[PDB]
């Protein structure tokens, strides 16, 4: 099998459970709440709900935001199979994972991202889903951000004809002419800066408010 589209937790290696812990939360706010956005994948996702641009893009359109930090594809999957998708109805579905999937070709993260598309679509048929592409990554030219790249590449061709799936680039272009990404934009190559998320919380405030 596809080891990107094989639903599995993240194995606490660690000793806390923060991850279960984390994933009890969000199933929990599922239980709770009528959202009508709900947002899920890596630390990007995460980290976008600690900005102050969260509460004021955001917030106004009853969203959730179940990021994890480190999670790859088959763990959001797990996520979405394993409660987070219950007793909610939610109009939009926010999909950003896949730069974690190291050891995993860009074939095979493609395929963890279909998976997780189609899951969606059977656990919340009425959902529009949108699946951001994965960022440029490092300080210069380096192996993940051809990956990255090809990931993207071959999601937009397997999004193009699905009429209720968007693919979305929202990357306003952090590789620079050098080959760099500024630590102003990525303070440390891969994690945005608040002046980082600007643009691209911009770019999808705007696509939500479209299909909204
Ligand atoms: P995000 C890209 O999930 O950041 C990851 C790699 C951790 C630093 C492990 C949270």
């Amino acid at each position: 099998e596809n080891p990107a589209s094989k639903p599995t937790p993240v194995q606490d290696v660690q000793g806390d459970g923060r991850w279960m812990s984390l994933h009890h939360r969000f199933v929990a706010d599922s239980k709770d709440k009528e959202p009508e956005v709900v947002f899920i994948g890596d630390s990007l996702v995460q980290l976008m709900h600690q900005s102050e641009i969260w509460r004021e893009l955001f917030s106004p359109l009853h969203a959730l935001n179940f990021g994890i930090g480190g999670d790859s594809t088959q763990h959001v999957l797990w996520r979405l199979e394993n409660g987070e998708l219950e007793h909610i109805r939610p109009k939009i579905v926010v999909v950003w994972v896949g730069t974690n999937n190291h050891g995993h070709t860009a074939e095979q993260v493609t395929g963890g991202i279909k998976a997780i598309v189609q899951l969606v679509n059977e656990r919340q048929p009425q959902a529009r889903v949108v699946v951001l592409g994965l960022l440029p990554r490092g300080q210069h030219p380096n192996p993940l951000r051809e990956k990255n790249r090809r990931v993207n590449e071959l999601v937009r061709a397997a999004l193009a004809g699905h009429p209720r799936a968007h693919f979305l680039d929202a990357d306003p272009g952090f590789v620079h002419s050098d080959g760099t990404i500024s630590h102003h934009d990525m303070y440390d190559y891969l994690h945005l800066s608040r002046l980082g998320y600007t643009p691209v919380c911009r770019a999808l405030h705007s696509l939500l408010l479209r299909l909204l």
